[PDB]
């Protein structure tokens, strides 16, 4: 879902 997407970031930070 949206959070799909703030997972991702967290692979940056």
């Amino acid at each position: 879902r949206l959070f799909d997407k703030i997972r991702q970031v967290i692979r940056k930070f």
